[PDB]
């Protein structure tokens, strides 16, 4: 019951040129299988399933987090706040099956950083080492977030993540990737044009558009604009509140200094909870597709 201690544990050995191998299939299969929701591609989805499978972290006893993998028990994979992130699962399998050596941690966590770099978002170190644990270390249901709060529930949310103001900000420019779908969330629609680019969009249509509460088609109220996006209650709430505000206003007018900071706090999230020994190896900051002439 005491808070335990989660230490990387490398892969028997494998180095980054293994790692850089699981990348590369990830980022192929990203390309290939790019007709998946209306062409948006699986590049959100997986960013989605590796904030989400990370999410799930206590700092108070180290519960939770991305070092287990659990989300491959039922428990967490039918956690209702987790619908639509099996497509995820599914598109990592082909993946998993193919290097059955890395742990569900690791290759759920490396999901969202391949994606994010193939998308042309920053480069976000990462490392190895997270361990599979038992089903009965599952985190219960209830540790993600609701979407239909104001700025103090947000705030709040995330001091369980160890996460400050700025980098709430900067981890929800995730949301300029991919969609809300009524059915999985009971909010529909997209947050910009560029659905599968990753660029500091959320910000600039928060602060640009023109902005109406309105109720979906599930009874649930979010902000719409004449321009098709929408905004969820939480997203509309980093504008309400003076602090957020001007941190929106910085990322909006900042592209590096945006994808900097969320490298560093989408690195920390996928991060949390484990205890990295002094000579593990450095974090890899692995090349994209493009850069490989791949
Ligand atoms: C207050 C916190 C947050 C709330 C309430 C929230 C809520 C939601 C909701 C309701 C959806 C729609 C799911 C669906 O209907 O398919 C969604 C999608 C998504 N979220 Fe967030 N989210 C939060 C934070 C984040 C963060 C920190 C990241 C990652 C850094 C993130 C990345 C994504 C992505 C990429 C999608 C698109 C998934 C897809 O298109 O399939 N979210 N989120």
């Amino acid at each position: 019951t005491t808070p335990l201690v989660h230490v990387a544990s490398v892969e028997k050995g494998r180095s980054y040129e293994d790692f850089q191998k699981v990348y590369n299939a990830i980022a192929l299969k990203l390309r290939e299988d790019d007709e998946y929701d209306n062409y948006i591609g699986y590049g959100p989805v997986l960013v989605r399933l590796a904030w989400y499978t990370s999410g799930t972290w206590d700092k108070h006893d180290n519960t939770g987090g991305s070092y287990g993998g659990t989300y491959r028990f039922k428990k967490e994979f039918n956690d209702p706040s987790n619908a639509g992130l099996q497509n995820g699962f599914k598109f990592l399998e082909p993946i998993h099956k193919e290097f059955p050596w890395i742990s569900s941690g690791d290759l759920f966590s490396l999901g969202g950083v391949t994606a994010v770099q193939e998308m042309q978002g920053p480069k976000i170190p990462w490392r190895c080492g997270r361990v599979d644990t038992p089903e009965d270390t599952t985190p219960d249901n209830g540790r993600l977030p609701d979407a239909d709060k104001d700025a103090d529930y947000v705030r709040t949310f995330f001091q369980r993540l160890n996460m400050n103001d700025r980098e709430v900000v900067a981890l929800m420019g995730a949301h300029a990737l991919g969609k809300t779908h009524l059915k999985n969330s009971g909010y529909e629609g997209p947050w910009g044009a560029a659905n599968n680019v990753f660029t500091n969009e959320f910000y600039l249509n928060l602060l640009n558009e023109d902005w109406k509460l309105e109720k979906n088609d599930a009874n649930n109220e979010q902000w719409d604009s004449k321009s098709g996006y929408m905004m969820l209650p939480t997203d509309y709430s980093l504008i309400q509140d003076p602090k957020y505000l001007s941190i929106v206003k910085e990322y909006a007018n900042d592209q590096d200094k945006f994808f900097k900071d969320f490298s560093k706090a989408f690195e920390k999230l996928l991060e949390n909870g484990i205890t990295f020994p002094k000579d593990a190896p450095s974090p890899f900051i692995f090349k994209t597709l493009e850069e490989q002439g791949l």
